[PDB]
């Protein structure tokens, strides 16, 4: 028993971290097979990254002006081009640790990994969420651009997520490994604000059955909701609505521990109302929506 | 900015996972050179765990009734013996892997990473504090035992827990390397309570510097107070007494911050005395513990 935010082992990913440099400019890249993926202000000046021209600054830089790194080895780049937001450098060196890699855009209220890097070297790891505003409540600082998020399956790394941005209310902006911002983000030093961050109800759901698995049982009621009642109270808090597919993915959860769904709204709804009066649930004197019910049911039953 | 519970990068440890098989058990073990290192409850029987003799139960076994397994690979066990409360198995085979190391015995209040393991596989890592009262709140299911706490510099990854058993409480108690057990606990099944569980006052102090130095300032207040002072009220909360060495480890964030140590004691004074009043600090609801001094300025740093 026992339930923490919990991440994926990140020996797979540190093999994959290179340090790439253009001019003063160094973040990291993500070396799978002969190609490195970096944000693509690495080929900015500070000047630059107010409005910048990527295809107008990147038609100044050649193959040479990119400096790419692996450890204490420089990789020889011999193609360079611009998807979306990211970098894709062509080297002639394949990476001998390319674990099983699969490019996934995922959702907003899922989970992933992010392995903190500076200088290509990585420096933690800690579980994170896409949150429904698409951005995320990450811990970087500058010089951690490039650094990914993932998940691991079996032997297969699914890179979801390459950090490019921080606003200035100190949340994260980033990329999926297509170039492709997550939410209304643009890699401009601008004035950009992230719109109102609702609480993933599923996850909070998910994360009260895991409450109940390991012993903490005080929430429950003797109540029950409809949905429809539920959502009403949920839409008061910022929660996202529930829907028949939420409560489906919750069904292996709900038919572990006996609770029906229905049951645990309830509970949520006197939670959201009435507040948790100085009590703490696994540990936690708020409301946790950083578990899916994947990531539940995966630490309740040891998924390696 | 940002400022989340982060684990080490680990890859380092990922490649000394193994699995051991004693009879009908399965469990975890570190395999560092040519020794696997495991709890020595791996030789017992559910039955034999009630009121163990292991240097009885040892005496039953030879090296050929341990099965190492690395991956896929069976290894060769050519020496067995016991260190306290781990059993070192000799194998033929030098684990290529092995990174630079040290075996550790840690104070209460410092961190560490655990890398949950079930069949010598890894399941996921995450952060972890040594508490007070020699326990640590982590996550583990039946299978775990064998799984490593660890710490990095540099390179080189310094040993410091391996897991043992759950009390009934839900807590964790474990062996530093050398097999000696952090606290009064013994590896039988019988009923073990930890004892009262005091709050790590200066990784509650470090904290609200990191808080301070991510934005959140709420709680600075116009007063200060005097260490003899601040401890009457941290013994009224069960916390542990703040040190004219605890002061001086946290000097750095109080050179950073500008903000004096009892002027942090007295903000903190307050937080204890009139609660959070529905606000929260970093995302928290509640006061923070499992963040020494030297992980606050690692993560506000970027220490790789
Ligand atoms: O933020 C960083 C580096 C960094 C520092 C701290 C933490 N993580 C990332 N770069 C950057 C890149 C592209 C646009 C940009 O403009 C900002 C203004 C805005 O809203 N977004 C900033
Ligand atoms: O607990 C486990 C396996 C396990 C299961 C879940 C999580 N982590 C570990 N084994 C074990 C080993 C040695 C003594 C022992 O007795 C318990 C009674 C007590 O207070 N300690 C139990």
């Amino acid at each position: 028993s026992g339930f923490r935010k919990m991440a994926f082992p990140s020996g797979k990913v540190e093999g994959c971290m290179v340090q790439v440099t253009c001019g003063t400019t160094t973040l990291n890249g993500l070396w799978l097979d002969d190609v490195v993926y970096c944000p693509r202000h690495v080929i900015c000046t500070s000047e630059d990254m107010l409005n910048p021209n990527y295809e107008d600054l990147l038609i100044r830089k050649s193959n040479h002006n990119f400096l790419v790194q692996a450890g204490n080895v420089q990789l020889r780049v011999i193609g360079h081009s611009m998807q979306n937001c990211v970098l894709k450098l062509k080297v002639d060196t394949a990476n001998p640790k390319t674990p099983k890699y699969k490019f996934v855009r995922i959702q907003p209220g899922q989970t992933f990994s992010v392995l903190a890097c500076y200088n290509g070297s990585p420096s933690g790891v800690y579980q994170c969420a896409m949150r429904p505003n698409f951005t995320i409540k990450g811990s970087f600082l500058n010089g951690s651009c490039g650094s990914v998020g993932f998940n691991i399956d079996y032997d297969c790394v699914s890179f979801c997520y390459m950090h490019h941005m921080e606003l200035p209310t100190g949340v994260h902006a980033g990329t999926d490994l297509e170039g492709n911002f997550y939410g209304p983000f643009v890699d401009r030093q601008t004035a950009q604000a992230a719109g109102t961050d609702t609480t993933i109800t599923v996850n909070v759901l998910a994360w009260l059955y895991a409450a109940v698995i390991n012993g903490d049982r005080w929430f429950l009621n003797r109540f029950t909701t409809t949905l429809n009642d539920f959502n009403l109270v949920a839409m008061k808090y910022n929660y996202e609505p529930l829907t028949q597919d939420h409560v489906d993915i919750l069904g292996p959860l709900s038919a572990q521990t006996g609770i029906a769904v229905l049951d645990m709204c309830a509970s949520l709804k006197e939670l959201l109302q009435n507040g948790m009066n100085g009590r703490t649930i696994l540990g936690s004197a708020l409301l946790e929506d950083e578990f899916t019910p994947f990531d539940v049911v995966r630490q309740c039953s040891g998924v390696t």
